[PDB]
């Protein structure tokens, strides 16, 4: 499997020069290895990322709606995101899933129709902290797993990534390991085998959604199964080069 | 008051080219009388809009996060928007308040934050079926403004534009009347007139915010507490300029 980073923005930076100044940063960045790398930035600033993002990489919404337009106040859609070149969304991201209220039916919708209109995504998943503190990580990951499985059309399994982010670590006062990491991916992975297969869940990239830095990177690429990050703040720096090169360390 | 009228495009056109085709068609409008004209678009679209239609008129948002940036996954931020001279934002529209959960708490917070960096804004408001039916619609619609109040700073109230929408004539089989249009804005003015005072009430313009076409506008602009619209559909037509231009029959 191709290793694989995205570069969440999240809704940063504050100003179109300070995007455009971080896209020459990343477009003079010399990456190692084999690794696929996304960029997701703030609506706003999609057009100016799409124009100037180095080719070799792909731009990425951070959310989209489930329609195709209409009458819905203030949401983009995948045909406006498409009309650029885009070719990438993020859905079902912990802080939309808790600030905005989106529930998995809602998430699921969007998969659905995001795939069915060529769309390829990365969707994210991961427990809170009562049950990681319960030991019941596997029960609400697969729950969350299970209600994605049935949007996902036949033969668009390779337009899926899945990020698992270990929520109870973020705002919580507790910290992942990377053994952490390993064994959740883990559970994903299986998952999928049991439920649509071992050619599946062979393909699929899993992504580590927690903190990841240059000082982390190395140690969690290398866990069998984490096939690469997708990465908050450090998106916005130098460092977030480290992360994506540190796909040599992952076999 | 000058007349003002917003085009909500809402979550419209679908693609980049069908924008840039409506924009050189507003650009080309003989506009008459007097009249503040705002076009609101969605965040992909912003960036084409504010460079390419004409100057006279201005952009807006169709929704705003309450913080500056940050971890907000798939959000966009005043001063984003403001990076690209961008200088209005819609807030509280029906289709937000109802489809994407928008609270009152969660609308003032962004009514404030919004003002307090520079914005202007378009508030929105308006009362539900059940009571318009019990005929407690100033009540329902008095609690929405009591809410927004406290948001608005001392010297902004000529930042603040407020836009009614019969939500109870929004797919509901019952249709708004000329008379109930001009009773609500004049329920919204004397609420202000109580609240904050005449001086404001006086100078505050308030839109109405249901179904606008060319075969009504001329009729509803002649009411004379209603000082505009804020326009759904016909704001992606020729007609939207019939609308703008409506100005001529209010006093
Ligand atoms: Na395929
Ligand atoms: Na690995
Ligand atoms: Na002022
Ligand atoms: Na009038």
């Amino acid at each position: 499997r191709t290793f694989f980073v995205g570069g969440n923005w999240k809704a940063n930076p504050k100003t179109v020069e300070e995007a455009e100044k971080l896209i020459e940063m990343l477009n003079g960045a010399k990456v190692e290895g084999n690794v696929e790398v996304v960029v997701a930035a703030p609506f706003v600033f999609l057009p100016t990322l799409q124009q100037k993002l180095r080719k070799d990489w792909k731009v990425s919404a951070e959310n989209v709606f489930t329609k195709p337009n209409g009458a819905f106040t203030g949401e983009v859609t995948v045909p406006m995101i498409k009309s650029f070149g885009i070719e990438w969304t993020i859905l079902g991201h912990s802080e939309r899933r808790d600030i905005l209220k989106e529930d998995d039916e809602f998430l699921a919708a969007k998969a659905k129709f995001a795939l069915e209109n060529g769309m390829k995504i990365i969707y994210c998943c991961g427990e809170h902290l009562s049950e990681r503190e319960a030991g019941k990580a596997s029960e609400f990951v697969s729950a969350q797993i299970e209600k994605m499985i049935p949007a996902i059309p036949a033969g668009k399994w390779d337009d899926v990534v899945i990020a698992y982010e270990p929520i109870w670590a973020i705002g919580t006062g507790k910290v992942a390991s990377t053994q952490d990491a390993q064994e959740m991916c883990k559970v994903i992975r299986d998952i999928l085998a049991a439920k649509v297969g071992a050619d599946i869940a062979n393909k699929v990239r899993i992504l580590y959604g927690g903190s990841v830095k240059p000082n982390n990177c190395n140690e969690l690429a290398a866990c069998p199964d984490v096939d690469g990050f997708l990465v908050g703040g450090a998106s916005l720096e130098p460092g977030f080069i480290n992360i994506v090169n540190s796909n040599v360390h992952s076999k």
